[PDB]
């Protein structure tokens, strides 16, 4: 899948596409189910045959939309639909990573340099579902998950503290509670409660094992993984102890997962680096 960039397009037309976007975060609060939504909508990807990914946009299509693991971001879509009414140049696998990025930015994540030039391809290149993972299993399961996504342990680790922004819902997921503490900011909280809050295995009201703290917060048995295998654990403990370090793997980590399975040609335009709102006095 070669990257082509959309006809005449610069970094200006993409900041614009960004602001709105962020405008659209403040106004609803939306940033977590953006992030989710660049994660589910690159998450498809296969590394063994280049199937599914960020670059053709499938999600707008009813077979991804509809998939059980999607529950939940038809808001998020419904969110960026006026976006792309006004910038309907911009691709929908360009529209839901830059979701993504746009939203870790805006809640004081790192910078995530993004590429355009995803293309949209037709209905019948959308993946099947059943290739977003499942949050009832172990490290192990955990581990090999990612390894068709090309992610190994310190970017599977840093990729997971993306959950510390946001919260599980019962009638979506079957999970419930809130992951963290820090809802809509993007910090290194998830590192921090799972080594320091005291957790306890508890069946939820749909009947599902998860995790739950008494300061009220709760992990997904894959979360809770992370401090159960002794590689994943060493991670976790450096992330909770430096910030920083956390910010730069994730800001990595994140841009790969938007970027597999495209090809930017030699010649293509560099990444680009999006001022925040707050950066531009907005
Ligand atoms: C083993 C991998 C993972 C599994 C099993 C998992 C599963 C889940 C589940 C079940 C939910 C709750 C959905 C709901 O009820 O609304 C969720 C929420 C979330 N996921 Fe993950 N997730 C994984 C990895 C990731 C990664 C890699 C990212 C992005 C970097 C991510 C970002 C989020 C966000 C931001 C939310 C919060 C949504 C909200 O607040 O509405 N997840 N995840």
């Amino acid at each position: 899948h070669v990257a082509s960039v959309e006809k005449g397009r610069s970094y200006e037309d993409f900041q614009k596409v960004y602001n709105a976007i962020a405008l659209k975060i403040a106004e609803k609060k939306c940033g977590p189910v953006l992030v989710r939504l660049a994660w589910h909508t690159s998450g498809t990807w296969d590394k063994h045959d280049n199937t599914g990914g960020s670059y053709g946009g499938t999600y707008r299509f009813k077979k991804e939309f509809n998939d059980p693991s999607n529950a939940g971001l038809q808001n998020g879509f419904k969110f960026l639909e006026p976006i792309h009414k006004e910038f309907p140049w911009i691709s929908s696998g360009d529209l839901f990573s830059l979701g993504g990025v746009t939203a870790v930015q805006e809640m004081q994540g790192p910078k995530i340099p993004w590429r355009c030039g995803r293309v949209d391809t037709p209905e019948d290149t959308t993946p099947d579902n059943g290739r977003l993972p499942d949050a009832d299993k172990d490290a192990d399961y955990v581990r090999t998950f990612f390894q068709r996504l090309n992610m190994n342990d310190r970017e599977v680790v840093a990729l997971m503290g993306a959950h510390a922004l946001g919260k599980t819902h019962l009638k979506r997921s079957g999970y419930e509670g809130p992951f963290g503490a820090a809802n809509n900011v993007f910090t290194n909280e998830f590192y921090l409660n799972l080594l320091n809050e005291d957790w306890k295995l508890e069946k939820n009201d749909a009947n599902n094992e998860q995790w739950d703290s008494k300061s009220g917060y709760m992990m997904l048995p894959t979360d809770y993984s992370l401090i159960q295998d002794p590689k994943y654990l060493s991670i976790v403990k450096e992330y909770a102890n430096d910030q920083d370090k956390f910010f730069k793997d994730f800001s990595k980590a994140f841009e790969k997962l938007l970027e597999n399975g495209i090809t930017f040609p030699k010649d293509a335009p560099s990444p680009f680096i999006f001022k925040t709102l707050e950066e531009q006095g907005l």
